[PDB]
């Protein structure tokens, strides 16, 4: 495992060494999104938790293309309202109902310590 806690204050700083291997290893999900939505990085407890292929959902959009139930002021409207304000950093909990079994999660998401890169958190509740 790589020992890092969900929701830890300097996560940002932490999760800033490591590749897509490294992130592999956390006990959460984790996205990195551009400041459009478009999916860098997609960690495998993330594909875990959602049924997504990790290699195959890098480089689509998030809010379009993937996961259609975020686009919404609740989830889709605070990811934009924090890249046009250049600072993001939040927690709710949220249903992905997708082409999945409804599954509440917890959600978190905060800009990343490089410039135009948002990180999305998830773990099950
Ligand atoms: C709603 O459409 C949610 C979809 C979803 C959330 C998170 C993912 O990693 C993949 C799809």
């Amino acid at each position: 495992m790589e020992h890092v806690a969900f929701g830890s204050e300097d996560i940002e700083n932490t999760l800033a060494k490591m590749d897509d291997g490294q992130l592999d290893g956390l006990a959460f999900g984790a996205i990195q999104l551009d400041g459009d939505g478009n999916i860098l990085q997609y960690n495998a407890a993330e594909g875990d938790i959602t049924g997504r292929d990790p290699k195959q959902v890098i480089g689509k959009n998030f809010f379009k293309d993937v996961a259609p139930c975020t686009d919404s002021p609740e989830f889709y409207g605070k990811f934009k309202e924090g890249v046009a304000s250049g600072n993001l950093n939040t927690m709710f909990e949220y249903t992905f109902d997708y082409q999945m079994t409804p599954t509440k999660v917890k959600v978190h998401m905060k800009k990343a310590l490089s410039g135009d890169s948002y990180w999305v958190f998830v773990k099950r509740v």
